[PDB]
């Protein structure tokens, strides 16, 4: 068979998608039973960026300030909030497509799928990795504010991200679904600058062992290393260090190929010394690291 | 902003995956309507696969020799026949769920979205190109028969193929939704093998525009080139020639840019000649050719 990033099927999010107009500022919402969350940035306007104040911003508005449409249809605010970085506002209409559901805080390295939407009314949907740096290297344009990233475990919907803002680099940054920035990020058009991307050595690890179990293994050697000589290479290359820990994660894999992780990290060693040398793995001038042991596990298999 | 591959929200299509069980062989059926399409050999069995005749195999079987489940729920065949490789098996209930919907041939080198199902479960959703040698590479593991590609345009289905075979190669082979096979392949498990796979030109050109799009613009020239020297070079390269169309088509993304489709050309002249030389476009050490014109536009404006 063979390996894609693939997103996980968006039906049971797309069913939760609004639409939250406010003044002359509109974006995307995430209903699920009868509160609507979405960026509370949807009070602001252009030059309240420079600098808001949301206290000040928000005590000036009421529940009919907040224009929020389910299709065409529209639901009527009842109530609102503000937590951190999101509004939740109360409404009438539970939602009869609410599905089993849950916040959760992701940590860098692990992805999750992306559902990119305007005015409602979802777009497309793609798989992305929480780089170590904090952000997303997505795809965002203008309207796609509150748009949110999930993964599906069994029925049970993990919402995990909310998008906020595109930063100078072209990258993104939101928060999870309590509002709470991923990163040292805040909601004002200013200066804020991302730190350095360093690469997720923990899943460009598993997606080799997801090359071997696809025949492509050419960059195979009979060498091994000490975790530490490993990592003093890795560091060189501006890898993520690797703990004894992200080792063992590499396990079922080590044991389903036959290819021990300490091995593996010496292929990788030289991939990172002499360079990949023009050859492709899994079809890539370049190493994949938003693809985790977990993602490469559940699509490899036999 | 940025610039992903995505895939269209899977919604409307995972209200029609079933279940189709035959004998000791399961895999997954497309219900629209009142009729479930699906591949014919879910009536083969291993040895079956060596060399099947599905007019005798099929004379062999009746309405009750097909179990489908739509979820738990058992949907009861009243009809079955062939068409091409597909089977068509008329069922009572009509589908709630069936979305406005169409069959379309598609062409190499346009792209789709794939829904790779298990048992009826939809298990994740990725954007893949149809090859110029009528391959997908995709991720398919055994039971992702029938699972089907598909666009969206509006509120309309354009499904445009169904999974079958999986290659020696490790890539895949389909048909349209009449059972018609994408290139020269036959549902047999034989020697059949994938004739050479050459780049989508005009799909690297896209995506080079949706580079500059997006800043990373590095590989441009003052140069540009005639049509004819620039094929000259493609060709050498394993890269399909370019017709005066293809540069047609091209054409609301060099007044985007203010680039010249001919000089785009000489940029990718150079980067073929040149190599890469490290440097990453969009993020690649590698060209991008699976991303469309219309892809990237729809991806790509203010």
């Amino acid at each position: 068979s063979g390996f894609r990033k693939m997103a996980f099927p968006s039906g049971k999010v797309e069913g939760c998608m609004v639409q939250v107009t406010c003044g002359t500022t509109t974006l995307n919402g995430l209903w699920l039973d009868d509160t609507v969350y979405c960026p509370r940035h949807v009070i602001c306007t252009a030059e309240d960026m420079l600098n808001p104040n949301y206290e000040d911003l928000l005590i000036r508005k009421s529940n009919h300030s907040f224009l929020v449409q389910a299709g065409n249809v529209q639901l009527r605010v009842i109530g609102h909030s503000m937590q951190n970085c999101l509004l939740r506002l109360k409404v009438d209409t539970s939602n009869p497509k609410t599905p089993k559901y849950k916040f959760v805080r992701i940590q860098p390295g692990q992805t999750f799928s992306v559902l990119a939407c305007y005015n409602g009314s979802p777009s497309g949907v793609y798989q992305c990795a929480m780089r170590p740096n904090h952000t997303i290297k997505g795809s965002f344009l203008n309207g796609s504010c509150g748009s949110v990233g999930f993964n599906i475990d069994y029925d049970c919907v993990s919402f995990c991200y909310m998008h906020h803002m595109e930063l100078p680099t072209g990258v993104h940054a939101g928060t999870d679904l309590e509002g709470k920035f991923y990163g040292p990020f805040v909601d004002r058009q200013t200066a804020q600058a991302a730190g350095t991307d360093t690469t997720i050595t923990l899943n460009v690890l598993a997606w080799l062992y997801a090359a071997v179990i696809n025949g492509d293994r050419w960059f195979l050697n009979r060498f091994t290393t000490t975790l530490n000589d490993f990592n003093l290479v890795a560091m060189k290359y501006n890898y993520e260090p690797l703990t004894q820990d992200h080792v063992d994660i590499l396990g079922p894999l080590s044991a389903q190929t036959g290819i021990a992780v300490l091995d593996m990290c010496a292929a990788l060693k030289e991939l990172l010394q002499n360079g990949m040398n023009g050859r492709t793995i899994l079809g890539a001038a370049a190493l994949e690291d938003e693809a985790t042991p977990f993602d490469v596990v559940r699509q490899c298999s036999g």
